[PDB]
């Protein structure tokens, strides 16, 4: 097995996956690593396992349908890997804990959101669907842009926000486009 977290790259307390070399801390693994369950898979065993299943998982889907889903437990399971994903890449730090806003020329967002907020949501099984979601995660992006208008710290919000869409492409096998 590796020796470092899969997500944050870090040694330490690491739990195994017995299924791949891949190992993580108790928390940066979603859902967190679970107290028993010998032998253990993790998330991307998991979701290997769907596809594996069911190949045709595989074929492209639209959008909107795949926003309409409820939250079954493989949709569920689909959310939480793609939420940690984006914790994967490590620019996810400036959308982890919840933010401030004080700047001269803006106003911070109506609807402030992060990514542990969404993490706690999923774990509390707050979205009934797929879209619920999708839109917490883009507004993550969307407020940043809005309020670091011309700062070129507004980047940081594309860069992150595009691991998250191109995940979002392949987890849920949106149909390819143009
Ligand atoms: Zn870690
Ligand atoms: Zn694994
Ligand atoms: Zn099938």
């Amino acid at each position: 097995n590796s020796n470092i977290c899969e997500v944050c790259n870090k040694w330490g307390r690491l739990f195994c996956c017995d299924t791949c070399p891949r190992s993580f801390h108790e928390h940066c693994h979603i859902p967190s690593v679970e107290a028993n369950k010998n032998p253990w898979s993790c998330i991307f065993c998991r979701i290997k396992t769907i596809q594996e299943r069911c190949p045709e998982s595989q074929s492209g889907h639209q959008e909107s349908e795949v926003l309409m889903r409820q939250m079954l437990p493989e949709e569920q399971l689909k959310c939480e890997f793609l939420l940690l994903k984006v914790y994967c890449d490590s620019k996810s730090c400036f959308f982890a804990s919840e933010p401030y806003y004080n700047r001269e020329g803006s106003q911070g967002p109506q609807k402030p959101m992060w990514l542990n907020k969404v993490k706690t949501s999923l774990n509390e099984q707050m979205y009934t669907r797929v879209e619920g979601f999708v839109q917490d995660m883009r507004l993550i992006f969307h407020n940043h842009k809005e309020f670091y208008r011309e700062d070129k710290f507004t980047r940081l919000g594309i860069q992150v926000q595009d691991i998250f869409e191109k995940n979002f492409r392949n987890i849920f096998a949106i149909q390819e486009t143009s």
